[PDB]
């Protein structure tokens, strides 16, 4: 109650240092969408900013950026991997005109691992080249599509090579983004009219990765959500409309970050990331689509009511994709039970204690 809105004052960003990254930040990405343009295969990239600083939910320091070089790729074919129902291959239909991106192609299929070869060491030459600036390039990591920056020895900057289809999205998300009861069906036709994302992150095949395989990005609309979040289009334009949503995913993000940061050298939480209480906020506005469910007056049982959803995730071992219901984020395959058991146990005695790991 009183104890929570003293921790949201905590994780308020500061005026300064948001001035400082912001303008550090944009100088290094301008400079990179720059370089890009020039090789004969990344033309047509553009920026889409993305993730918490952009939805304003990043919390302590704003130390942490996303961006989507985004790139449209016309006449796509994709074909769903193994039933993954989130990784695809990426083919052409005939196309008389060349295809910009031949370079990349193996058979009929486009090769991820060599695109993002080639964008990665496009990226790694350039930041070389900026002399004004401290920028390195952070190691490869199998997990993440993103190329990950650190600016100043303070400041992360993942980019995300996205190729961009403005085809129907893929029937594994005929279900998904079930948002008719809360920002209505007119909003979920008008989203769904938008492009997707491809990023380059492979499926898994037995003991390693299948390298040519890209999956579905909705960073962009997960952004449109969180920016444009309540039933009334009014909401939180106005001190009558002050809801609690952001609050209560803020307070989710806390909690994990600080279970992480306690356990960062003891691997049970490793398998946890932030989109996995970012996921679980998206079904609990599913469930409670009024905006006087997330009155700023009951933000103890609003939290509450995400903190109880999340346990019951972790339980059961069912977290779906919000875009690609069949895609269970807490599976054994991503993660094993006994991680699932140790979150449980932690989580719930935060919630038994009126939550000590935020004091
Ligand atoms: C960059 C950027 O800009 N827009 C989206 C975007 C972007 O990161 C993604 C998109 N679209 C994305 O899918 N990232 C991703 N996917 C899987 C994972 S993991 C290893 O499966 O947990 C991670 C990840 C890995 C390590 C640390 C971490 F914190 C997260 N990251
Ligand atoms: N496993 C995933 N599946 C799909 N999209 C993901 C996944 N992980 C990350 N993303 C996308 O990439 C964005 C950036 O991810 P990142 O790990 O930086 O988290 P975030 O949302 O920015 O929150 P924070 O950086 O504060 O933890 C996410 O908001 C989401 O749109
Ligand atoms: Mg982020
Ligand atoms: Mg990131
Ligand atoms: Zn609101």
């Amino acid at each position: 109650a009183s104890k929570l809105r003293a921790v949201l004052e905590k994780l308020k960003l500061s005026r300064d240092d948001i001035s400082t990254a912001a303008g550090m930040v944009k100088g290094v990405v301008d400079h990179l969408l720059l370089r890009l343009k020039c090789d004969s295969a990344f033309r047509g990239v553009g920026l889409l900013n993305t993730g918490s600083y952009y939805e304003h939910v990043k919390i302590s320091a704003p130390n942490e950026f996303d961006v989507m070089f985004k790139l449209e790729v016309p006449r796509i074919q994709l074909e769903e991997y193994s039933n993954t129902r989130a990784y695809y291959f990426v083919k052409f239909k005939r196309n008389p005109k060349e295809n910009p991106l031949s370079q990349f192609l193996e058979g009929e299929i486009l090769s991820a691992s060599k695109m993002l070869s080639k964008f990665r060491k496009i990226i790694k030459e350039e930041i070389n080249d900026i002399k004004d600036t401290d920028v390195i390039m952070k190691r490869k990591r199998g997990g993440s599509p993103a190329v990950t920056l650190l600016i100043s020895e303070k400041i992360s900057v993942d980019i995300t090579l996205a190729l961009e289809s403005k085809s129907s999205w893929p029937a594994s998300t005929q279900e998904g983004l079930r948002i008719q009861n809360w920002l209505s069906a007119k909003v979920r036709k008008q989203l769904r009219l938008k492009p997707f994302y491809l990023v380059p992150k492979h499926a898994k095949e037995g003991n390693g990765f299948q390298e040519e395989t890209w999956r579905l990005s909705f960073s962009h609309i997960e952004k449109e959500i969180l920016n444009n979040h309540g039933k009334s289009k009014t909401c939180c334009e106005n001190k009558e409309e002050k809801c609690c949503r952001k609050d209560c995913l803020k307070l989710m993000k806390y909690l994990l970050e600080q279970l992480k940061e306690r356990f960062k050298d003891k691997k049970h939480l490793d398998k946890f990331s932030s989109y996995h209480v970012k996921t679980a906020f998206f079904h609990v506005c599913t469930q409670n689509p009024q905006d006087s469910q997330w009155d700023r007056k009951d933000l103890g049982l609003c939290f509450d009511n995400c903190v109880t959803y999340f346990l019951q995730c972790l339980r059961t071992e069912k977290l779906e994709n919000y875009f690609i219901p069949e895609f269970n984020l807490f599976s054994s395959n991503l993660i094993d039970k006994r991680s699932k058991e140790f979150l449980t146990k932690q989580i719930e005695y935060e919630r038994n204690n009126e939550f000590p790991v935020f004091d």
